[PDB]
Protein backbone atom coordinates (compact mmCIF):
# COMPACT_ATOMS: atom_id res chain seq x y z
CA UNK A 1 0.00 0.00 0.00
CA UNK A 2 2.76 2.56 0.38
CA UNK A 3 5.53 2.77 -1.99
CA UNK A 4 8.93 1.15 -1.57
CA UNK A 5 12.18 2.43 -1.11
CA UNK A 6 15.68 1.86 -1.20
CA UNK A 7 18.82 3.15 -0.44
CA UNK A 8 22.18 2.82 -2.74
CA UNK A 9 24.67 5.53 -1.10
CA UNK A 10 24.16 8.77 0.25
CA UNK A 11 23.21 10.65 -2.75
CA UNK A 12 21.28 7.39 -4.73
CA UNK A 13 18.06 6.62 -3.52
CA UNK A 14 14.94 4.60 -5.59
CA UNK A 15 10.88 4.49 -4.83
CA UNK A 16 8.75 1.94 -6.78
CA UNK A 17 5.22 2.95 -6.74
CA UNK A 18 2.95 0.17 -8.67
CA UNK A 19 4.68 -0.73 -11.46
CA UNK A 20 6.61 3.03 -11.58
CA UNK A 21 10.45 3.45 -10.14
CA UNK A 22 12.02 6.54 -9.70
CA UNK A 23 15.56 7.56 -8.85
CA UNK A 24 15.96 10.09 -6.24
CA UNK A 25 19.50 11.99 -6.05
CA UNK A 26 20.72 14.81 -4.00
CA UNK A 27 22.86 16.83 -5.72
CA UNK A 28 24.38 20.25 -5.41
CA UNK A 29 23.69 21.14 -9.10
CA UNK A 30 20.90 22.13 -11.00
CA UNK A 31 19.71 22.76 -14.88
CA UNK A 32 16.39 23.69 -14.08
CA UNK A 33 15.55 27.44 -13.55
CA UNK A 34 12.25 29.17 -12.21
CA UNK A 35 10.15 31.50 -14.68
CA UNK A 36 11.38 28.81 -17.03
CA UNK A 37 10.52 25.54 -16.23
CA UNK A 38 7.48 24.10 -14.43
CA UNK A 39 6.45 25.92 -10.63
CA UNK A 40 4.65 22.69 -9.07
CA UNK A 41 1.87 24.66 -6.86
CA UNK A 42 -0.89 22.45 -6.25
CA UNK A 43 -0.53 18.31 -6.29
CA UNK A 44 -2.04 17.99 -9.95
CA UNK A 45 0.63 20.19 -11.35
CA UNK A 46 2.81 17.33 -10.84
CA UNK A 47 0.42 16.06 -14.08
CA UNK A 48 2.67 18.82 -15.88
CA UNK A 49 5.82 16.86 -15.22
CA UNK A 50 4.75 13.47 -15.66
CA UNK A 51 4.01 11.54 -18.68
CA UNK A 52 2.38 8.80 -16.61
CA UNK A 53 -0.91 9.75 -15.15
CA UNK A 54 -0.06 6.74 -12.71
CA UNK A 55 2.98 8.34 -11.16
CA UNK A 56 1.69 11.15 -9.75
CA UNK A 57 0.38 9.74 -6.56
CA UNK A 58 3.67 8.35 -5.66
CA UNK A 59 5.58 11.63 -5.98
CA UNK A 60 2.78 13.38 -4.44
CA UNK A 61 3.00 10.48 -1.71
CA UNK A 62 7.26 11.19 -1.01
CA UNK A 63 6.39 14.65 -1.03
CA UNK A 64 3.79 14.72 1.93
CA UNK A 65 6.65 11.99 3.25
CA UNK A 66 9.25 14.64 3.33
CA UNK A 67 7.30 17.01 5.25
CA UNK A 68 6.36 19.47 1.92
CA UNK A 69 3.78 22.13 3.09
CA UNK A 70 2.15 21.97 -0.56
CA UNK A 71 0.04 25.32 0.65
CA UNK A 72 2.67 27.56 2.11
CA UNK A 73 6.07 25.94 0.94
CA UNK A 74 8.56 26.76 -1.84
CA UNK A 75 6.94 24.80 -5.12
CA UNK A 76 8.87 22.01 -6.87
CA UNK A 77 10.34 23.07 -9.97
CA UNK A 78 10.12 20.49 -12.59
CA UNK A 79 10.99 19.71 -16.16
CA UNK A 80 7.37 20.45 -18.61
CA UNK A 81 6.72 16.79 -19.87
CA UNK A 82 6.59 18.01 -23.14
CA UNK A 83 10.38 17.85 -23.34
CA UNK A 84 11.71 14.96 -24.70
CA UNK A 85 15.23 14.99 -22.35
CA UNK A 86 12.63 13.34 -19.48
CA UNK A 87 11.26 13.94 -16.54
CA UNK A 88 13.29 16.15 -13.29
CA UNK A 89 11.54 17.10 -10.54
CA UNK A 90 13.23 18.70 -8.09
CA UNK A 91 12.88 20.07 -3.91
CA UNK A 92 15.36 22.98 -3.31
CA UNK A 93 17.09 22.51 0.25
CA UNK A 94 20.02 24.45 -0.45
CA UNK A 95 21.51 25.79 3.15
CA UNK A 96 21.23 29.16 2.09
CA UNK A 97 18.79 31.99 3.92
CA UNK A 98 15.99 31.96 1.34
CA UNK A 99 15.63 28.19 1.46
CA UNK A 100 17.28 27.09 5.02
CA UNK A 101 14.59 26.22 7.20
CA UNK A 102 12.99 24.23 4.53
CA UNK A 103 15.66 22.90 3.42
CA UNK A 104 16.35 21.74 7.17
CA UNK A 105 12.61 20.25 7.25
CA UNK A 106 13.06 17.77 3.88
CA UNK A 107 16.51 17.04 5.03
CA UNK A 108 14.58 15.91 8.56
CA UNK A 109 12.37 13.73 6.10
CA UNK A 110 14.77 12.30 4.12
CA UNK A 111 16.91 11.30 7.54
CA UNK A 112 12.99 9.99 8.64
CA UNK A 113 12.54 8.02 5.24
CA UNK A 114 16.01 6.36 4.67
CA UNK A 115 17.98 6.14 8.36
CA UNK A 116 21.60 6.03 6.66
CA UNK A 117 20.99 9.59 5.16
CA UNK A 118 23.50 11.73 6.16
CA UNK A 119 23.49 15.68 4.80
CA UNK A 120 25.97 16.52 1.97
CA UNK A 121 24.41 19.86 1.74
CA UNK A 122 27.08 22.72 2.06
CA UNK A 123 26.84 25.95 3.76
CA UNK A 124 25.93 28.99 1.45
CA UNK A 125 25.90 26.82 -1.63
CA UNK A 126 23.12 24.61 -3.20
CA UNK A 127 21.78 21.55 -2.70
CA UNK A 128 19.03 19.63 -4.93
CA UNK A 129 16.83 16.25 -4.13
CA UNK A 130 16.03 15.54 -7.94
CA UNK A 131 14.01 12.80 -9.28
CA UNK A 132 13.70 11.24 -12.40
CA UNK A 133 11.50 8.53 -13.40
CA UNK A 134 12.75 5.42 -14.61
CA UNK A 135 12.54 4.48 -18.01
CA UNK A 136 12.69 8.76 -18.82
CA UNK A 137 16.13 9.46 -20.51
CA UNK A 138 16.49 11.68 -17.82
CA UNK A 139 17.28 8.26 -15.69
CA UNK A 140 20.13 7.80 -17.98
CA UNK A 141 21.91 4.05 -17.06
CA UNK A 142 20.66 4.23 -13.37
CA UNK A 143 17.61 2.40 -13.82
CA UNK A 144 19.10 -0.76 -15.04
CA UNK A 145 19.39 -4.02 -13.47
CA UNK A 146 22.89 -3.68 -12.32
CA UNK A 147 21.93 -0.61 -9.92
CA UNK A 148 17.92 -1.96 -8.79
CA UNK A 149 18.86 -5.05 -7.69
CA UNK A 150 20.32 -3.70 -4.99
CA UNK A 151 16.78 -2.94 -4.31
CA UNK A 152 14.19 -5.10 -2.80
CA UNK A 153 11.97 -4.81 -5.49
C1 LIG B 1 17.85 27.14 -4.81
O1 LIG B 1 17.90 28.06 -3.73
C2 LIG B 1 19.08 28.85 -3.70
C3 LIG B 1 19.05 29.64 -2.39
O2 LIG B 1 17.92 30.49 -2.31
C4 LIG B 1 19.12 29.73 -4.95
O3 LIG B 1 20.35 30.45 -5.00
C5 LIG B 1 20.16 31.84 -4.67
O4 LIG B 1 19.49 32.54 -5.70
C6 LIG B 1 19.27 33.91 -5.39
C7 LIG B 1 18.31 34.52 -6.41
O5 LIG B 1 18.94 34.54 -7.68
C8 LIG B 1 20.62 34.64 -5.31
O6 LIG B 1 20.46 36.04 -5.09
C9 LIG B 1 21.44 33.98 -4.19
O7 LIG B 1 22.74 34.49 -4.14
C10 LIG B 1 21.54 32.47 -4.40
N1 LIG B 1 22.23 31.83 -3.28
C11 LIG B 1 23.13 30.86 -3.46
C12 LIG B 1 23.76 30.28 -2.23
O8 LIG B 1 23.47 30.40 -4.56
C13 LIG B 1 19.06 28.87 -6.21
O9 LIG B 1 18.87 29.70 -7.33
C14 LIG B 1 17.87 27.91 -6.15
N2 LIG B 1 17.87 27.00 -7.29
C15 LIG B 1 16.95 27.00 -8.27
C16 LIG B 1 17.12 25.96 -9.35
O10 LIG B 1 16.01 27.79 -8.30
C1 LIG C 1 26.25 6.38 -5.47
O1 LIG C 1 26.33 5.55 -6.61
C2 LIG C 1 26.33 6.28 -7.82
C3 LIG C 1 26.21 5.33 -9.01
O2 LIG C 1 27.28 4.42 -8.95
C4 LIG C 1 27.61 7.10 -7.88
O3 LIG C 1 27.67 7.77 -9.13
C5 LIG C 1 27.63 8.11 -6.74
O4 LIG C 1 28.82 8.88 -6.75
C6 LIG C 1 27.45 7.36 -5.41
N1 LIG C 1 27.34 8.29 -4.28
C7 LIG C 1 28.18 8.29 -3.24
C8 LIG C 1 27.91 9.31 -2.14
O5 LIG C 1 29.12 7.49 -3.14
C1 LIG D 1 4.44 22.75 -21.26
O1 LIG D 1 4.90 23.00 -22.59
C2 LIG D 1 3.90 23.22 -23.57
C3 LIG D 1 4.55 23.45 -24.94
O2 LIG D 1 5.48 22.41 -25.19
C4 LIG D 1 3.05 24.43 -23.18
O3 LIG D 1 2.01 24.60 -24.13
C5 LIG D 1 2.48 24.25 -21.78
O4 LIG D 1 1.83 25.43 -21.35
C6 LIG D 1 3.61 23.93 -20.80
N1 LIG D 1 3.04 23.64 -19.50
C7 LIG D 1 3.41 24.31 -18.41
C8 LIG D 1 2.73 23.93 -17.13
O5 LIG D 1 4.28 25.19 -18.44
C1 LIG E 1 5.70 13.06 -23.30
O1 LIG E 1 4.76 12.85 -24.34
C2 LIG E 1 4.69 13.94 -25.24
C3 LIG E 1 3.53 13.73 -26.22
O2 LIG E 1 3.48 12.39 -26.67
C4 LIG E 1 6.05 14.12 -25.95
O3 LIG E 1 6.07 15.34 -26.66
C5 LIG E 1 7.23 14.11 -24.96
O4 LIG E 1 8.42 13.88 -25.67
C6 LIG E 1 7.11 13.03 -23.89
N1 LIG E 1 8.13 13.21 -22.86
C7 LIG E 1 8.86 12.21 -22.33
C8 LIG E 1 9.87 12.60 -21.29
O5 LIG E 1 8.76 11.03 -22.63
Amino acid sequence: ELPSLCMLNNSFYYMKGGANIFLIRVSDVSVLMKEYDVSVYEPEDLGNCLNKSDSSWAIHWFSIALGHDWLMDPPMLCRNKTKKEGSNIQFNISKADESRVYGKKIRNGMRHLFRGFYDPCEEGKVCYVTINQCGDPSSFEYCGTNYLSKCQF
